[PDB]
């Protein structure tokens, strides 16, 4: 196993871009700092600039649910780019995706497309405060909603209400209205409300966590957050940028039967192109300009290429047995990893829902970020590297959920398990 | 002039998306409220869903500088997507674009690609504060830097709902082209000013050129108070000149944001400057900023190809040539038809206000006769000309715009203004 070309390109990148990457995690600092430079991806695989081929469990972080470079998506894109990559004006494709999004996810009756999860979340945050007239927001430790200043706050016991910025360059002023609570902790949220009567605009969260490893909501958690927000006329916002169209066609809200007031979407709805969307109830979305006073603009938003890829991707997801397959192969993968971790003597816990999964090197179970933080990062680092050496590309971080696609075959899963066995036996 | 299909699609859109659009301006609220739905765009044209063709002066707001759907860009795109629409990991194409950007603009030694001007600006604002360790920012009224909260300031009070005053408190604003005001701000906030951000040439409150010495003065005082100078060239970058306004006017900022053109139509953005400052950005430094789909291979591809095209000889001279003729023509026609107007142009960027002006700032811009602009806009639309649906938006030309297109556009203007 060698990554000479990646080493070279990455080395040169360090002089051109901060850390040699467009996004922090890509720097592999959580797992050796030796990132892989991709050349191309197809179906369930990715190819190195060195020729290395991997079974991919990142799927460009969600979008590639139907597999990398799906022929139907690229075909639809070929037609779209022919008509121009961007209009800066209304196009019929926006209506189409909008309708699909509306018909697909319960809480969405109207949507505004944007260009990233970060844009979606910062806008949805602004809308929650605009609709309620309240400034305080409740987020959960371990959840990620982009890098808007409000979200860049320190979390954990002792600073849950301190609103301390967790990054230089962000005024305490801006984080002063962001409250955090442990995921899967209803009493923690009730507490935040009581401590701030009439000030909580709402609660935002990943209905199923992927940014602190894979973490599923304990029974009654989503129901509880729904009850508590309704009781205080506060808004419940599901960040389904990652879970949207992956956990289920209707996202976690559809699968678990809990309807929020607003939800953010992304990844899949763009077919690989930068995209994002924030929608929800009609009465709330009407505040978004130019229909309402809450300002939010996106010059290249509703991009025809992004809309086309999103539409084609959803049409594919609409086909029969789609999510049943993702669930099947993924459960197989997940149970396999845990069985292998057990047989090799490694403390581990994990799970999966549809085509999304997690695997922590700790006994767990993992109900929140604090639990996740107990995972053996050194072990994970060696694990990730080993899997890489075995031709398996996993998210370069213990705190990132993995992804499967309709392209992953029964054989891919088994080759992966074989590799996992080989790697864990050597850990 | 029929726009039946546009109306139908738009009406249905208003039930699916706020205002029936993905971005406020597209709703045509300032010019009648009946936007035209595009089906496709080619070269210097836009084609309606009703079969109408328009000589396009919006160029999807900047990206289409080499023309809409340029064959080489679409070909480069079709070839690149075959390898994947996105990696979510490093690819050589990022190094290439980064290098072309670094070589192109005076102040950039290191760059971080993002997905929009908004992300670029909020990120640059954060780096400004992280580098200086200060929170107060100076922005100009009439300048637009995305919808990030700190920018949604009134003129540090919120200008729209949903944004806590607490976050806009650290945002100081001043009239564009007003050095004394900026100076006063620094004095009223000693040791608290992280820096100054602005569009070196304004396009978001109409086309507004900086006065002689303005940019030079801003560089001087920021240096004096150990504060950063940030050029938001998302709109001007690679348009005013290959190196943007900073190159053309010769004033070098410490940091600059980019977008539009660098993505050839695809969602894109970037911020860069001296490596000493840029090294603060994660994962190199402690300042956090991330973008899951940033450095998109398709966006890099289209940006790389778009820049290669711009690097050809006569590119900016051509833009300047046809645009000056367009701008001069408009003002001449306005004069001969008896309408107070003022405008100007620099490269393929221009403005035309229905006000005698002068227009050195937003306040001046607001003196324009919006009613007249609206009727002008509609009439031009009927004459087969598509201008920005706002008096407060600069216009754009592209390499695809022919001498004939300009002739036709001026002829149209004559007809419209003669009817105003
Ligand atoms: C749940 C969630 N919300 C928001 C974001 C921000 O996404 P982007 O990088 O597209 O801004 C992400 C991506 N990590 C996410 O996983
Ligand atoms: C100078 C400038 N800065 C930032 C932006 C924000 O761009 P986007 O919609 O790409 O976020 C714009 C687009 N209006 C701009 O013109
Ligand atoms: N779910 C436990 C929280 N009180 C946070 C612990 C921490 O990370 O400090």
């Amino acid at each position: 196993f060698k990554t000479i070309k990646s080493d070279e390109i990455f080395a040169a990148a360090q002089k051109l871009m901060p850390g040699g990457v467009s996004s922090p995690v890509r720097a592999f600092k959580s797992v050796g700092g030796q990132p892989i430079v991709f050349d191309r991806v197809k179906d369930a695989y990715a190819w190195d600039v060195d020729g290395n081929r991997y079974i991919d469990y990142v799927g460009t972080w969600g979008p590639a649910i139907c597999g990398h470079a799906h022929p139907e998506v690229i075909e639809a894109l070929k037609v779209a780019m022919e008509k121009g990559t961007s209009f800066g004006a209304p196009c019929a494709l926006e209506n189409v995706l909008a309708e699909m999004v509306n018909d697909a996810v319960p809480s969405i009756e109207m949507v505004r497309f944007v260009n990233s999860g970060t844009e979606a979340c910062m806008a949805v945050l602004r809308i929650m405060r605009a609709y309620t007239g309240r400034d305080k927001i409740i987020k959960f430790e371990g959840c990620y909603h982009g890098h808007a200043d409000m979200f860049l706050v320190k979390a954990g016991s002792g600073v849950a209400t301190l609103g301390l910025p967790s990054s230089p360059g962000v005024p305490k002023k801006t984080t002063a209205n962001t409250l955090t609570t442990p995921y899967n902790d209803l009493e923690a949220v009730k507490a935040l409300f009581a401590e701030n009567p009439g000030e909580i605009a709402g609660v935002i969260l990943e209905p199923i966590v992927g940014n602190s490893g894979f973490i599923v909501p304990d029974a009654g958690f989503l129901e509880g957050l729904r009850e508590i927000t309704l009781e205080h006329d506060a808004l419940l916002v599901f960040d389904e940028v990652m879970t949207g169209f992956r956990i289920a066609y209707g996202g976690v809200q559809e699968k678990f039967g809990v309807t929020p007031d607003l939800t953010t979407l992304g990844k899949i709805i763009g077919g690989g192109l930068p995209v994002g969307a924030y929608g929800g109830k009609r009465e709330i979305m009407q505040l978004v300009a130019p229909a309402g006073p809450m300002y939010q603009a996106g010059t290249l938003s509703g991009n025809p290429l992004a809309m086309t890829a999103g539409i084609k991707t959803l049409e594919l997801l609409r086909q029969p047995g789609t999510y049943e397959y993702l669930d099947q192969i993924t459960k197989r993968l997940s149970d396999g990893l845990l069985a292998i971790a057990q047989e090799t003597g490694h403390a581990a816990c994990g799970g999966q829902v549809s085509g999304m999964f997690g695997f922590f090197f700790t006994e767990g179970p993992v109900h929140n970020y604090e639990d996740a933080k107990k995972s053996d990062l050194q072990k994970f680092s060696r694990f990730h590297r080993g899997m890489l050496e075995q031709g398996i590309y996993l998210a370069p971080s213990q705190f990132e959920a993995g992804f499967t696609s309709l392209a992953h075959t029964e054989e891919d899963i088994d080759a992966t398990l074989a590799a996992a066995r080989t790697v864990m036996s050597a850990l």
